[PDB]
DNA sequence: ATGTGACTTATAGTCCGTGTGATTATAGTCAACAT
DNA sequence: ATGTTGACTATAATCACACGGACTATAAGTCACAT
């Protein structure tokens, strides 16, 4: 659909694997459906900031460092 | 209320103000609704990334500089 | 594929719903995959007695009462 | 070892004996392997439902009477 | 006749993911009247 | 100009499930030698 989204979902998946988490853990750890997390990662979802926040607490990562990785992903080529 | 959600709004307002833009104008520019934008700016809406993106296009700021600012604001 | 199996999986699903459990409770409660329970219930699986035992403890049901329902299901026309 | 698994085997042995069948004969009759049946009967195999079903056909007993017996045996 | 041990292969059981239909909560959009 | 209040609809988010490919553990099936 949209630029920022595909970047957001790329970063969530990048962190998650970096931390050796499976989708499963992530979903409990961050209080969303197992399906929701999957659906984000197939970039098929446009999440709310509140949800983003919950995912960030899920990845055990600070808002700051998350956005620092966003920025970097946006910049690749 | 959410901490992040409130810094995002603070920033939107900040950028709009640095640009001497009214809400009415931000709403026109981004094709969203004045009542919408008002609501965000008093932190009474929790917006979807897509909406954020539309507001960024209206402020006329790149996602990169938006998040650069957001980080700065978050850090106090 | 086989007579007894379709009867066994019919009974597991019958008890589970009777107890208002979803597949995933069942799967944790009984220490098997979420997928395994599903696959049994689509009667696509031929389980070990040990696994059966684990499912029975899962449904919070005695071996006895389980087989009493087997018998009844085998009998139904 | 499993309690159920051991009553199942006890029963198989019981039915075979009430029929005066040898293992060799139960193996032939059910098209499985003598060493397989031996192993079950000293509770050293944890068999699939399918196999159980094969052994039941070899004993020549209906699932219904098998489980009737299994319950009785379970109850001590 | 039965028991045991060792070995191979077929498949039970595990683990991590994709995809979806149905339902509930809430964001996305707008009117009215406010200042 | 901005703020606030509802009502309306579109979709974010939830909940019970099915299905898949890849992988590990173990049952299913045979010999060998045993008694
Ligand atoms: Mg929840
Ligand atoms: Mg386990």
């Amino acid at each position: 659909e949209s630029f920022l989204l595909s970047k957001v979902s790329f970063v969530i998946k990048k962190i998650r694997l970096e931390k050796g988490m499976t989708q499963e853990d992530l979903a409990y750890k961050s209080n969303l459906d197992r399906t929701y997390i999957s659906g984000i990662e197939r970039n098929s979802r446009n999440l709310t900031i509140k949800s983003l926040e919950l995912i960030m607490k899920g990845l055990e990562v600070s808002d700051v460092v998350f956005f620092e990785m966003l920025i970097k992903e946006i910049l690749k080529h």
